[PDB]
């Protein structure tokens, strides 16, 4: 059950006036692509908080990235969520090398011990995700080689999100990394495809979460089997799997940029999370 919202005041939405004009803002199964101008956060923090929603953030960080965390953590907490139940499930093969990170109210962070893999440490995540269940509402899976420079919010939460990969958001399907390869689980052929999402976030509600990282695990098990590896490993099975089950939203890459590699571009209001430079 949902009450009713508090009386607000905001400017009047205008039918007549498009908030963005140059970019696509809704997709063809009527799924909201989300940028900066297309929503009233105060709205929606009203609409989450209501709920007493809580957000699971999962994050891997094995062998050498663990020296992420710090900015990772640290950046999450000025801008992920914020006035929102959030926890931290941090998976690492290093316990005592997480970062003691101070935390907001209402925030928590689990350590969780798993093994180091020798493409496999990348890929195995769709397998240790799929607890959650009776703790959080939503679970959002990201890269920690990261940091957040701007607002993440509420705005995400669908049932099942992906992320606009910020090196194809103007590409054509073709030209998209997509496995092309028909004997892969993966497999995408060139008149197929809406976008190319980006392995590095993605999210939706537990449910939905588990749903797409069993078929993911189970997908790559079978690759396996057969002795072939997905071009771009579980990014190909996100692709495959968001392909044949639409999501509910999409971020824009404003959401996943990389500005050493690709600046400050005119359509990007905010950059929000944003890679951190590595080798
Ligand atoms: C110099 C690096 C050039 C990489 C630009 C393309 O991004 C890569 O695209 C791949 C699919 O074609 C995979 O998604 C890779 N994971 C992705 O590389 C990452 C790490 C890379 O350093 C950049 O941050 C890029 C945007 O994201
Ligand atoms: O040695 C590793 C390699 C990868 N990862 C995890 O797998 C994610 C994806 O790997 P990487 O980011 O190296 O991704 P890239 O963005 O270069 O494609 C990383 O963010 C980490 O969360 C890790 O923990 N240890
Ligand atoms: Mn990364």
């Amino acid at each position: 059950f949902m009450v009713s919202l508090p009386r607000m005041v905001y400017p009047q939405p205008k039918v007549l006036t498009p908030c963005r004009k140059d970019v696509l803002v809704v997709t063809p199964w009527l799924a909201p692509i989300v940028w900066e101008g297309t929503f009233n956060i105060d709205i929606l923090n009203e609409q989450f908080r209501l709920q007493n929603t809580t957000i699971g953030l999962t994050v891997f960080a094995i062998k050498k990235y663990v020296a992420f965390l710090k900015l990772f953590l640290e950046t999450a907490e000025k801008h992920f969520m914020v006035g929102h139940r959030v926890h931290y499930y941090v998976f690492t093969d290093q316990p005592a090398a997480v970062p003691r990170v101070t935390l907001g109210t209402g925030r928590q962070l689990s350590v969780l011990e798993v093994g180091a893999y020798k493409q496999d440490v990348s890929m195995r995540r769709m397998e240790m995700i799929s607890r959650f269940l009776s703790e959080v509402d939503y679970l959002v899976c990201v890269d920690v080689d990261m940091e957040f420079r701007d607002h993440v919010g509420v705005e995400i939460l669908t049932p099942l999100f992906g992320t606009l990969h910020p090196s194809f958001y103007g590409s054509s399907r073709e030209a998209f990394t997509y496995e092309r390869r028909p004997q892969s689980q993966a497999y995408i052929p060139k008149d197929e495809g809406d976008f190319y999402y980006m392995g590095a976030f993605f999210g939706g509600s537990v449910q939905e979460v588990q749903r797409l990282t069993r078929a993911c695990h189970q997908a790559m098990m079978v690759d396996q089997a057969n002795g072939i590896e997905a071009v771009w490993h579980d990014e190909s099975h996100l692709n495959k799997y968001l392909l044949r089950h639409k999501p509910t939203k999409v971020l824009s890459p404003e959401y996943l940029w990389d500005q050493q590699l690709l600046g400050w571009p005119a359509v990007l209001r905010k950059l929000r999370f944003t890679a951190v430079p590595k080798n």
